[PDB]
């Protein structure tokens, strides 16, 4: 477009400004992805200026030589306003400056809240009173925290629907900017390989895993206060459950797409304790580093917290396609691996002609690291043998797309809050369904307090986890054997 177009980037003289928020809106610059008349303001209450804003963030912008006159233009292009976040004369004073930029009364604006959730109600409550373009659009992207609960959700949602409409609200969710998550709608609807089978009459179960190898890195008391629940099964797994399980949309447009989220997350009940486990780390003594200490031996963790750093959850989605398949949610701190991946495991074939031989069928769609797509499935054992054997079809981008940049999920998300595409944010009805599934038990273990299971530093975590995934039909054999062809 030939519009002019304002970022605003609120909380500009924070941490997560200087290290990713003006290190991507620069990618998308340089790159060319942003529309020609583009003006970036910074929010914020230190008195900066945009000298300081670029010595503080040029750092992680990776320039090079050659890019120095684009940088130029760039930093001709930011401007700051000091400001505090509740104060009238403030945004009074934000809101003439946008004005004053070349067809500044007439841009789309675009307010990105890079702050903490205490400020997010009076920072949406000024921009409403006085910051809106009255010609342009204007679109809020916000983080989470969104509430910690069903009740403080609806506060928070309540208060930004009183003044914004649902296609001026952007919240991220940042795994469905990521090029995996985005490949699960493809996968599945571009595909008859994939249609016919993706069913409970196939399907054995289906397991949405997210797993890092560091702890809490010293900011565990950070951490204590939400858990790994709310860190990343309410949102990130509970995202690609719906990708997984929705129905397929009436077309790709943004509301067609989440309306087959929400519908999915309806037929989830409210998880209970029986289909729950609970871990948290302790050191490895024969480790090294960071490695020999557990949760409780972060200084800034109160003493004998039982905050779980890992959970494994079994959700059920009641519904024709998915009757009985169980959805099982793993995630966790301090494992052997960092790893998000969605897997399906296919019932076993019917009629066996094969003598109890073969294995079931999984599907494997790793998000990160080494983003793969692969099916393990049966082969005849290569050479003079008549045995089937585990095998499989492999898909690798880092082989197959080795010249290939893959976008950070930040870079992919801003650029579709230009583009005016919600599809991959989370609406107001979908948030709502994600905490009506978790909260009974969260409030369940902020009443019982139940002690987590300890694991060693660098292990798969509780054994009690494989266990639950057994019981409810998920199989582990242990002699798929892979060689890397390189
Ligand atoms: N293109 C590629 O890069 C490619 C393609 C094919 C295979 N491979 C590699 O080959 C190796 C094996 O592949 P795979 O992980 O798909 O198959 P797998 O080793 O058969 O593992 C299947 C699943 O079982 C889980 N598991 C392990 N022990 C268990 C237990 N005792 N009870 C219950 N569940 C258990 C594993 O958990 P975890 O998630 O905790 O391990 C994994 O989720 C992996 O390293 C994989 O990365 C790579």
């Amino acid at each position: 477009q030939s519009d002019t177009h304002i970022f605003i980037i609120m909380g500009a003289s924070g941490d997560l400004a200087k290290k990713k928020i003006y290190p991507t809106i620069w990618w998308l610059f340089r790159d060319g992805l942003l529309p020609e008349n583009t003006f970036i303001v910074g929010y914020a209450r230190s008195r900066l200026t945009v000298a300081d804003i670029r010595k503080q963030s040029e750092p992680f912008f990776k320039a090079t030589p050659e890019e120095k006159l684009k940088l130029e233009d760039f930093f001709a292009r930011n401007s700051y306003v000091a400001g505090q976040y509740d104060d009238a004369a403030s945004y009074q004073r934000l809101n003439s400056h946008m004005n004053a930029l070349h067809l500044g009364s007439q841009a789309n604006r675009l307010f990105y809240l890079a702050l903490p959730p205490t400020v997010y109600e009076a920072v949406t409550k000024n921009i409403h009173e006085s910051c809106m373009s009255q010609i342009g659009w204007n679109r809020i992207i916000v983080e989470k925290p969104f509430g910690r609960d069903l009740q403080s959700s609806d506060r928070l949602s309540n208060h930004i629907s009183s003044l914004f409409r649902e296609d001026q609200i952007y919240r991220i969710d940042h795994y469905l900017g990521k090029e995996m998550v985005q490949n699960l709608m493809v996968l599945r609807f571009a595909n008859r390989i994939f249609g016919p089978i993706w069913n409970r009459d196939n399907i054995a179960c289906v397991i949405l895993t997210f797993k890092e190898p560091f702890g809490t890195e010293g900011r565990g008391g950070y951490f204590d206060e939400f858990g790994i629940i709310r860190d990343v099964m309410q949102n990130h797994l509970l995202q690609m459950l719906c990708l997984v399980a929705m129905e397929k949309p009436a077309s790709t447009n943004s509301d067609d797409v989440r309306d087959e989220k929400v519908k999915v997350l309806k037929c989830i009940s409210e998880v209970q304790a029986n289909n729950v486990v609970l871990g948290q780390y302790v050191g490895n003594p024969d480790g090294e580093g960071e490695a020999t200490k557990g949760y409780l031996d972060d200084p800034t963790v109160p003493r004998g917290s039982t905050t779980a750093t890992f959970a494994a959850v079994v959700l059920y989605v009641e519904n024709e396609r998915w009757d009985g398949v169980p959805f099982i949610l793993r995630c966790g701190k301090a494992l052997n691996e960092r790893k998000a991946e969605v897997r399906l495991q296919f019932h076993d074939v019917a009629g066996d002609i094969f003598h109890q031989q073969c294995k079931r069928n999984e599907l494997v769609i790793r998000v990160q690291p080494n983003e793969a797509v692969y099916t393990k499935m049966m082969t005849k054992k290569p050479g003079m043998f008549f045995n089937p054997e585990e095998s499989e079809l492999d898909l690798t981008y880092g082989n197959r797309y080795k010249n290939v940049k893959l976008p950070d999920a930040y870079e992919r998300l801003i650029l579709d809050v230009f583009c005016g595409s919600q599809m991959h944010f989370v609406r107001s009805d979908e948030l709502r369904e994600a905490w009506r599934i978790f909260t009974p038990l969260l409030h369940q273990i902020e009443l019982e307090k139940p002690k987590p299971i300890p694991y060693i530093y660098g292990s798969r975590g509780p054994t009690e986890a494989d266990e639950l995934m057994k019981r409810v039909g998920f199989q582990y054999e242990g002699t798929y054997k892979w060689v890397n062809p390189h």
